[PDB]
């Protein structure tokens, strides 16, 4: 009962799992007026998320998805929330693991005049409209596809006027990683704010990956710090890991962040195809160190600087593998124009 | 400040000062905020609970923004609601003793029972306009003055509220805008909690003299099993004041009589109270009434309030028929009586 929860949650009491989940659904399917949809994802956010919130948010918008059943791939992706304008790496760093393993990103376009993961696999000539069936062959042929919220989070529209009209950033925002359509058991997932690391990395403990990898980095990113530390989170059956590491510890210097902003998704796909023609370097670098903890969650090399070390080897073979992705869904002459300003 | 920025700073917890809530509350009140957007700053006013500086400037704006009469030499006796008694009608009855003896000026909305509601089964016309009202107020020493004409931008919230459904900011401000300005004030709150918040916000709001008061086991009214929690307030400071039913020279009285299943049902348990037909609810109003009584000055003490109030509702039914027959219509007030009898 909507009226109830409403009133636990005012007097700042943790919802169990299944009244979360509960609620999420009721809220997702459109079933909850605006006004108390605007009600509790605020009194959510100023309680304060909890464990068993994240978790029931999270398997509510599972179970409301579109499904494909790609459960040995990999997906890296993250909350966003930094709005540094970086570079689309995650979305690159697909590329590089598509060679040796299935990938299943997702997601939505970006606001104008942002670049998100769509908008840059758009500039680069892929086509984003992908039926599950389709997705299934997509992944066997090639290794990767893209599966578009619009189509396999379709509830999530009964939500997104409240969203839009509120401005401040709720609990779902903090879940994307979390509810891969594809239900990848592989994960490295970015987390804005080092104080949603161990919200984030608990609640990942209960929502049944084989390993997923939760970072945090400086100066405050969703992604593997180029510049300084990262705060990560190495979550399995076994357990919850800290680690912390430094940019130093993949064997480079610190990239400055000048060199990896960008102004557009065109730009953010220059900017990787450079990258993967050997004209950009510190991209390259910023690609390769996310590449190389999502290879360890991977559990195909023994250490960072291994991962690092065959990154290398994968981005020189990524733009050849991007064509392929491209050419089998999509438009390779959007693709070679990017190149052409690339070069 | 933009309404995005005041629920930015809401969130992060940060109280607004006086005049930046009272600039909130006239863009929320004039219906210049989405409703999204107000059920959002409501609930983070209370999730971070409201201020004194909050409650002032709400209550300021909706003074502002109201229709205003003069009569600030009346009195009022009125409550925040909740605690969820049903309770028969025991402020507006006392209105009507104190009618008696002083100008009174009720105000509020309907509710399924409030104020308006059993006046309405008495006969009582409850829209009255400003210049009939003072005028009414002058020959009958009685008016209600009804939310819907006296604080018409509340329209503007009514949906956001209502679907809420929860408490917010605007259920403690009732009894703090009153379109009369009365300077003499009954204030009923529910919760012992808000006390002290409230009579903090009512001494920074110019009463002459206003006492709030809690009573057990959970009502915005005197206490008619147990122990009342009050603070009188006026330009002196705040007063602390604790009082038993016992104090008022009488027992306990038995909860379930004072409860009420509808409007006319309030209406009749009044009327028989008047009649002397049902000495409990007599009671209830009489414990009421005498500490309103105190408020202004008539008596020495509670006791006498008390005393005194036993004068004044022998004579409160001829009060109540001259009341309605001025404003309203009398048969259905002889409906009750006759039902009364
Ligand atoms: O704002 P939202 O639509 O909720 O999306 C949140 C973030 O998730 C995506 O990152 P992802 O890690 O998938 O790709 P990227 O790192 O290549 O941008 C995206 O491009 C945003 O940065
Ligand atoms: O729910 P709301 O409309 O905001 O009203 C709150 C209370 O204010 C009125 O009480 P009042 O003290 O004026 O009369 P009573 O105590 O005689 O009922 C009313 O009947 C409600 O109990
Ligand atoms: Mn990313
Ligand atoms: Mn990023
Ligand atoms: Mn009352
Ligand atoms: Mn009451």
């Amino acid at each position: 009962n909507i009226n109830e929860i409403l009133k636990k949650l005012i007097n700042k009491s943790d919802l169990e799992i299944n009244e979360a989940e509960e609620l999420a659904k009721a809220i997702i399917r459109g079933e909850v007026p605006e006004i108390l949809v605007s009600a509790i994802l605020v009194a959510l956010r100023m309680k304060g998320e909890s464990k068993n919130e994240i978790v029931g948010f999270a398997r509510a918008m599972r179970e409301l998805a579109i499904k494909i059943d790609v459960p040995n791939a990999i997906d890296t992706a993250g909350t966003g929330g930094g709005g540094l304008g970086t570079v689309n790496v995650s979305t690159a760093s697909a590329i590089l693991l598509s060679l040796v393993n299935p990938v299943a990103k997702h997601g939505n376009r970006a606001v104008s005049g942002k670049s998100g993961s769509a908008d840059v696999l758009e500039a680069l000539g892929y086509n984003i409209i992908v039926p599950p069936e389709r997705a299934k062959e997509l992944v066997n042929k090639t290794n990767f596809v893209f599966l578009s919220a619009q189509y396999y989070h379709p509830a999530m529209k009964n939500v997104a006027n409240v969203r839009k009209t509120l401005g401040i950033r709720t609990i779902f925002n903090i879940l994307g990683p979390l509810t891969n359509p594809a239900n990848a058991k592989y994960q490295l997932m970015g987390v804005f704010s080092k104080d949603h690391l161990d919200l984030l990395s608990k609640s990942a403990y209960e929502l049944d990956f084989n390993k997923i990898i939760l970072v945090y980095g400086e100066p405050g990113i969703d992604e593997v710090s180029p510049i300084g530390n990262t705060f990560m989170k190495i979550v399995s059956k076994r357990g919850i890991e800290e680690v912390k590491l430094n940019v130093t510890d993949f064997g480079i210097s610190p990239i400055p962040i000048e060199k990896l902003i960008v102004n557009s998704a065109e730009d953010s796909a220059i900017k990787i195809v450079r990258a993967f023609l050997g004209k950009d370097e510190h991209v390259a670098e910023f690609i390769k160190i996310n590449t190389a903890v999502a290879l360890f969650a991977l559990d195909r090399v023994g250490d960072f600087r291994e991962g690092y070390e065959y990154a290398d080897h994968l981005i020189e073979k990524s733009l050849d593998k991007l064509n392929e992705i491209i050419s089998m869904n999509g438009d390779v002459t959007k693709l070679k124009t990017i190149v052409v300003k690339s070069s």
